[PDB]
């Protein structure tokens, strides 16, 4: 992927009238697709009345990684979705997702007419997106004895590293994630805890 990128710092929600109709456009910080599902639902909940919530959404790698998404939901093929998608691509800020809420108003709009809704929807919304930086954790491996486990857990936790998954086998395979800045903190306050023989390793066949 790359280095890092930009992610929603707040949810945003703007709405707007189209032939006497309503669309409600509503983004979020989404990590993931369990993420980006979870909030389609609360918007549906909210608006019932409404006939159609369109959605999209980048699990930000953020145009790097491909969890893209989309979907219509009863509006003519490829114009509700893509065009909304096409914005958070444009955007350039990962890991985010969107829904247009549609109240039909008693009169129709061309195929054009959908696209400026959808699309345009997601471009107002994110001209009021406010962002932040974020620079994911680097993961490596690190085989120690039980006796070193809780000793570990705690300076782990000291250079804001996080333990990923364990191993119990006759030693402790231990995936770890930490900053990639404290890393050389991370070596030396683990080399002095050890005696320089545990060996902090970075992942390789993925």
């Amino acid at each position: 992927l790359m280095e890092s990128w930009l992610i929603p710092a707040a949810p945003v929600t703007v709405v707007e009238e189209i032939k006497k109709s309503r669309f409600i456009t509503m983004l979020a910080h989404t990590d993931g697709v369990e993420a980006a599902k979870a909030f389609v639902e609360s918007v549906r909940a909210e608006h019932p009345d409404a006939r159609h919530h369109c959605v999209a959404w980048v699990a930000g790698a953020p145009d790097d990684s491909q969890q893209l998404g989309f979907s219509d939901d009863g509006e003519p093929a490829g114009t509700a979705g893509k065009p909304m998608l096409a914005q958070l691509m444009g955007s350039g800020v990962g890991e985010i997702t969107a829904v247009v809420v549609r109240y039909y108003g008693g009169i129709l709009l061309g195929t054009g007419g959908l696209v400026k809704a959808y699309g345009g929807g997601v471009n107002q919304a994110l001209r009021q997106l406010t962002t932040q930086r974020k620079t994911p954790l680097t993961e490596y491996t690190l085989q120690c004895e039980y006796h070193q486990l809780t000793g570990i857990e705690a300076l782990l936790g000291q250079c804001d590293g996080k333990i990923i998954n364990s191993d119990y086998q006759a030693f402790v395979l231990l995936r770890v994630a930490l900053p990639a800045a404290k890393v050389a903190e991370f070596s030396a306050k683990l080399a002095d805890f050890s005696r320089g023989s545990l060996q902090l390793l970075a992942i390789e066949e993925e």
